[PDB]
């Protein structure tokens, strides 16, 4: 689908075979989302951003459903208060910026 | 022009009379961009993103130009890590997610 930006670009998203929204951030370059239940190991990261930094669990291969459509990579969990879609999974749902 | 995101999404951007590149950021709201010299006054104001707030110069009405297209709207110029073009000035370029 085509989106447009006068709203936060949400999208649900299904991982760990469960239900969230996600907001589609093309100036991420990882995929954050808020405290979820994911199985097995992970490895202890520190992501910077606006405010500065959060350390986070790193999950890599993860499959997760954006919008109906599915790709794997790596998800972190760490504490943000928006679930973010990084470009890491943008690229594999063929997302793409027009103007 | 259509963008794809397997590289970050820059643009250069004319404001204040000065040249910079920005990211054209889904994820946010707002403009934000790092230091720069912009003329006038403003209103204070504190923004958040991942890791915390950051404190930040409010412009209003500031002339932008994001590739070839002209956009006016508040800007806002703090300790940011990178320039941001935010959906307040992206809806005014057109700018659109398809995937």
């Amino acid at each position: 689908p085509q989106i447009t930006l006068w709203q936060r670009p949400l999208v649900t998203v299904k991982i760990g075979g469960q239900l969230r929204e996600a907001l589609l951030d093309t100036g991420a370059d990882d995929t954050v989302l808020e405290e979820i239940n994911l199985p097995g190991k992970w490895k202890p990261k520190m992501i910077g951003g606006i405010g500065g930094f959060i350390k986070v669990k790193q999950y890599d291969q993860i499959l997760i459903e954006i919008c109906g459509k599915k790709a794997i990579g790596t998800v972190l969990v760490g504490p943000t208060s928006v679930n973010i879609i990084g470009r890491n999974m943008l690229t594999q749902i063929g997302c793409t910026l027009n103007f």
